């Protein structure tokens, strides 16, 4: 069984509210009673890849996560269109804050990122530091769309911070 926690502010804190897979709309929430500006944080685990949608009816800038994600996006100031659809399970890694694996953690399942998402799909700027891959290999890439200098994590690492200056890309092998 799966389910999708979203969050009523930001930075995943602010009172959550647990929804089950499907695609609905404001109609189906109208039933719930969250609806429009709320969904500021969101907490989905794997097995399960979920779709946001801002404007209702699956429509205006849409989304897509399958981890936690912290800072959401940029259209965290209107929601109410949303569509998961059960997905199969894959390994993945963490990373966690203070450097020294003592600060809250976020996952991230298998597959490439850039510099836009990712840091508002799972963490942010700089802020990683510490990681540890829950079963695949990460890759983090200083400049942009994984190129310049790279810091391939091959293995556990819960203690990084002061290494390079800024992850910005990243790949989970
Ligand atoms: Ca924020
Ligand atoms: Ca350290």
């Amino acid at each position: 069984m799966a389910n999708i926690t979203v969050f009523y502010n930001e930075d995943f804190q602010g009172k959550q509210v647990d929804l089950p897979p499907g695609n609905y709309t404001r109609a189906q929430l109208a039933a719930l009673g969250i609806e429009n500006n709320t969904i500021s944080s969101v907490k989905v685990p794997p097995g399960v890849k979920a779709i946001l949608y801002q404007n209702d009816g699956f429509a205006g800038d849409q989304i897509e996560v399958v981890a936690n994600a912290e800072e959401l996006g940029p259209l965290n100031n209107n929601v109410s269109s949303i569509r998961v659809i059960s997905v199969p399970v894959q390994p993945r890694a963490r990373f966690f804050y203070k450097e020294q694996f003592d600060g809250k953690e976020v996952d991230l399942p298998p597959g490439q990122y850039t510099q836009a998402e990712l840091e508002r799909y799972g963490i942010d700027n700089n802020t990683i530091s510490s990681v540890k891959p829950q079963g695949l290999a990460v890759v983090l890439f200083k400049n942009d769309n994984f190129s310049g200098d790279t810091l391939p994590v091959n293995s556990d690492a819960p203690t990084l911070g002061a290494m390079n200056n800024n992850t910005s890309s990243i790949r989970i092998s």
